[PDB]
């Protein structure tokens, strides 16, 4: 019948608009939002014949800040404390190959060390030859061995509850890990608020519809996920031993209640840096650039006052 193909069409044109093209606008449209307030815009550039998808904002004549992000996340974390950045600074967050809209090879290794190579490869592919780093969990394991390798080049470094440690205190997220949970690795669609609730104290406000589809994007990309943590496992590189070879000043800056990296994290790496300067953040979590943007943000921003002003 007729009809019935007819109203079949229309059965599955609403549920294709519904059950697809309106989330993909929804999270378009709040990217449009969130960075156009930033002043970043979007862009990409082959390394190493992998595309690396980047944010960028700011004037090219001011020194560059280049963000990268931990385990799981993207460039977006970063974008409403790269607001108060962008009017005096070149401020640039890429996704690391594996994550994000970057390339994923499927072969590919995903180690800090090899990360920190494909990071600096990609400064000199969009031109910039001395920066600021900055990085988050796994980005600041990552940012950490790139100020150690490349010193000539990292005017600064900001260690925001980075990876890299073994502090006094095992964190809850390796307490998890001993009985087999990882909540940074979303299996199900309910475990995405599991996971904010992890990493958050108190978590921003997420619009329902929004939330949904985030989750459903983490659930699509958790099998691969999981694949680059045991990397992240088997291949771990400690930061001990390499601290001592940075140059830079470093900023180490925690949330006290980030349940994921241990707060205690501050106390093996201070002795280790030649110039280190510390922000401990009250009743935060794991993400205070995200938690917390403008806090966050006027605390790197008075500490990188400090590395020009002397
Ligand atoms: C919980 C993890 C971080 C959530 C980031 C929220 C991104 C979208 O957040 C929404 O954006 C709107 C316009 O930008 C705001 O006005 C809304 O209050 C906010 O819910
Ligand atoms: C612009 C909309 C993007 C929404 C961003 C949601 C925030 C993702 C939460 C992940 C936080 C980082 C987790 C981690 O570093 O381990």
């Amino acid at each position: 019948m007729k009809r019935f193909l007819l109203g079949l069409v229309l059965l599955l044109a609403v549920a294709a608009g519904v059950l697809y093209f309106v989330p993909a606008t929804l999270l378009a449209s709040v990217r449009t939002v969130e960075r156009g307030l930033a002043g970043l815009s979007e862009h990409s550039v082959q390394v190493d014949n992998l595309e690396i998808a980047y944010l960028e904002g700011g004037s090219e004549k001011n020194p560059t800040l280049l963000l990268i992000h931990g385990f799981g996340a993207d460039k977006d974390n970063w974008l409403r404390f790269a607001r108060p950045l962008t009017e005096r600074y070149h401020v640039v967050a890429l996704d690391l190959p594996g994550f994000g809209d970057s390339s994923k090879p499927q072969q590919a290794s995903y180690d800090v060390g090899t990360q920190a190579e494909r990071v600096a490869n990609f400064a000199a592919a969009i031109g910039v030859r001395r920066l600021h780093l900055a990085g988050n969990s796994m980005g600041g394991h990552i940012a950490a061995l790139y100020a150690a390798r490349h010193p000539e080049q990292v005017l600064s470094l900001a260690l925001i509850d980075n990876a890299g440690v073994m502090p006094a205190r095992k964190s809850e997220l390796f307490e998890d890990l001993e009985r087999g949970e990882n909540p940074l690795v979303v299996r199900q669609p309910e475990d995405f608020q599991k996971l904010l609730d992890f990493v958050f104290v108190q978590q921003p406000p997420l619009p329902a519809p929004l939330k949904r589809y985030l989750g459903e994007r983490a659930v699509a990309a958790s099998a691969f996920n999981a694949q680059i943590f045991e990397q992240l496992r088997q291949r771990y590189i400690p930061l001990e031993p390499e601290l001592p070879k940075i140059e830079a000043p470093t900023l180490l800056l925690w949330g006290d209640r980030d349940r994921v990296l241990d707060v205690s994290s501050i106390e093996v790496m201070r002795p280790l840096l030649k110039r280190p300067s510390v922000v401990i953040m009250e009743n935060c979590g794991h993400v205070p650039m995200v938690e917390r943007p403008e806090e966050t943000a006027q605390h790197y921003q008075a500490f990188l006052d400090g590395v020009r002003n002397a």
